[PDB]
C-alpha cells in the first residue's frame, strides 16, 4: 500500500449509520478476504492508519499496482521535460499516481500505468490552466498506441474522454455567476465532472465494456456518483481555494461557499452542512444500489454499479491524504 | 509578389537552349495570358527581378496568397509560443511562407493557409532536429485541413506524420538513391493533390511515376546545390558533416569545387531536358485531365523549388 504522508478532516465530526449497509459490506469484507473484482486491490479501513474517515462506506482500495504506476509517470514526465521547479515536479507525479490508484483501484499493472500517465497528462493541464508541436504530438500518440493495445473496446472511449475534458476546460464561466439554489450549483457542479474519462476509467480498470444504453439504468445511482465526488472534493478543497483566494484573487466556486450564502450561515457550519449533505448521499447511493439489485441487472452492469461506489470511497480517501488541501 | 530579400546564384553559368522546350512553354504562356492550372498564381521571370535564372524552365510561378499565408503563419507561431534569439522565429515565419507559395504556387487563399501552417510544423520540427495543449492545435489544423479538403487532407496530414518518422559515397546512383529517400513524398504529393484541388489515387500515379523520380532527383539535387555553401561554411566554423551531391562528385571525379559546382549544374540542366522530354511522351499517352495537372504541378514544384533556393537568405552566404 502506498505510504501515507498526512491525514485530515476539513469537519472533524464522523458518524455512524442507524441502518446496517447490507450493500457496501463487500468493501470491509475485501480486507481479509478475496472478493470478485477487487482481486487486484489493496483493501483497508483508513481508520487503522490514523485517517480520519467520516463515512458510511467501511473499507477503502488502492491498487496493488502502484508503483508501476510512479515509474510510469516518471516515464512519461521525463518524456515531456525533454520535449523550487523541482517541487512542482514531485508533487505532480505524487498526484499522478495518488488519484487514479485510489479512484480506480481495480487496475491491474498495464492498466494501472496507463491510469497514471492519463493522470499526468490530465494534472499537467489543469495546473496550466491555473496560471517541436509534432514532437509533443507523438508522445500522446505513442501514449494513445499503448492504451490501444492494452484495452481496444475501451481505449478510444478512454482517449476521447481525456480530449472532452479539454474541451470543456476552455469554456469560461462567468465571474458574474451566482446560483439561487443548492441542485441549481449542483447541476453547475457536476459539469466541470470529466465523467466521459471517469466512467471510461473505471470501464477500462475493471476490464469490462459497456454500451451507452447499458448506461441508462445506472443513470440515477451515476448522478448519485458524480455528485458525492464532485461535493466531497469541494469539501476537502475548500481551504486551500481560500488560500489561492486571498493569494491570487481567484474565486470560490466552492459549495461550501454557496451554502454559506443560500443559508447564511457561518464559514465551519456550511462545511457541516456539507458533510452532512454527503451524508445522505451515501444513504442514497445505498437505497439506489438496493433498487438496482431488485432489476435485472447486467454482471458487468452491476461490476460498473460498484464501480462508482470504489471511486467515491477512493476520493474520499485520496482527498484526506492529500497535501494540497492538507496544511497548505 | 511578395517582396525579395536576397538572389545568387552559386554557380553563375546560364542555360542555353539548342531545342525549343515546348512542354515547358506553359510556363511562358503564363506571364503574358492565363494558363488553366495557374489562375492562382502570378507566373514571371526571376532573371527580370534581378535573380539569377540557371534553367531551362522559362518561368517561376508564385501562389497570389502570400500575404494570407503570412497571416496564417502568424496566427500558428503564436499559438504555439504560448503553450510552452528572436532572430528564428522571423527566419521561420520567412521560410515557412517563401517554400510552400513557391513550390505550390497553385494555391488559393484558404489552401496557401493550410499550407503555411503545415510548412511551418514542418520546418520547426527540423530546426528542432502543456502536452494536451499543443496537441489541440495540431488538431485543429488537421480539422482546419480535412474541412477543406476532405479527400486529399488525411494523406497530406499523414503525410507530415511519415515525415516525422523518418527522421563518404562510392556511386553518385547510389547517392542519388539515398537522396530520393530523404524526400518527403507523401506530403509533396499530397501538397500538390491539395493545391491544384485535384485527387490521383496510388493507381492513378502510375503512369507518371518516371516523371515523379526525375522530379524527386531534380528537387533533392537542386536542394543540395544551394545549400552547399552553407553547408560548407559550418564544417569550417563547427566541424559540421558535409553530404552533398558537390562534394560527392568532387570526390568521384577528383576535381576542383567550381567544377563540381558546374557539373551539378549540368546534371541538373540534362534533367530538365529528361523531365521535358517525358512530357511528350506521355502527351502520346491517354491521361486524364487531372492526371496530366499533377505531372505539369511537379515542373512547378522543380520550377519554385528553384527560385526559393535563389530567393533564400541561409542558403546565400550568410
Amino acid at each position: 500500500m502506498r505510504p501515507i504522508t498526512c491525514s485530515f478532516d476539513p469537519v472533524g465530526i464522523s458518524f455512524q449509520t442507524e441502518s446496517k449497509q447490507e450493500n457496501f459490506e463487500f468493501l470491509r469484507e475485501a480486507i481479509s478476504r478475496s472478493v470478485p473484482g477487487l482481486e487486484n486491490c489493496n483493501v483497508f479501513d483508513p481508520r487503522s492508519l490514523g485517517v480520519p474517515w467520516p463515512t458510511s462506506f467501511p473499507a477503502a482500495a488502492q491498487s496493488k499496482y502502484w508503483k508501476d504506476a510512479e515509474e510510469a509517470a516518471a516515464e512519461l514526465m521525463d518524456q515531456i521535460v525533454a520535449a523550487k521547479k523541482a517541487a512542482k515536479r514531485r508533487e505532480l507525479l505524487d498526484t499522478s499516481v495518488s488519484a487514479p490508484m485510489n479512484m480506480f483501484p481495480a487496475a491491474n499493472a498495464p492498466r494501472a500505468r496507463i491510469m497514471a500517465k492519463a493522470a499526468l497528462l490530465i494534472f499537467m493541464h489543469d495546473d496550466v490552466c491555473e496560471y517541436d508541436i509534432l514532437w509533443q504530438n507523438r508522445i500522446f500518440k505513442e501514449f494513445s498506441e499503448e492504451t490501444n493495445r492494452e484495452d481496444p473496446v475501451v481505449g478510444p472511449q478512454f482517449l476521447q474522454g481525456i480530449l472532452n475534458w479539454v474541451e470543456h476546460t476552455r469554456k469560461a464561466l462567468p465571474a458574474s455567476m451566482t446560483f439561487r439554489s443548492f441542485n441549481e450549483y449542483i447541476d453547475y457542479r457536476i459539469g466541470d465532472f470529466a465523467v466521459d474519462f471517469c466512467d471510461a476509467a473505471i470501464l477500462l480498470t475493471c476490464e469490462i465494456f459497456l454500451t451507452p444504453a447499458d448506461m441508462e439504468p445506472l443513470r440515477k445511482l451515476h448522478r448519485l456518483y458524480m455528485t458525492h465526488f464532485s461535493l466531497t472534493n469541494d469539501l476537502y478543497s475548500f481551504n486551500k481555494e481560500v488560500v489561492a483566494e486571498q493569494e491570487t484573487g481567484s474565486a470560490v466556486i466552492n459549495a461550501v461557499r454557496v451554502l454559506e450564502q443560500l443559508v447564511d450561515t457561518s464559514t465551519r457550519s456550511a462545511k457541516v452542512l456539507l458533510r452532512a449533505f454527503l451524508w445522505d448521499l451515501e444513504l442514497q447511493i445505498h437505497d439506489e444500489l438496493t433498487r438496482l439489485k431488485g432489476t435485472d441487472l447486467t454482471p458487468s452492469q452491476w461490476r460498473f454499479a460498484r464501480g462508482m461506489v470504489e471511486v467515491c470511497a477512493g476520493n474520499i480517501f485520496y482527498s484526506a491524504t492529500c497535501l494540497r488541501y492538507a496544511k497548505p
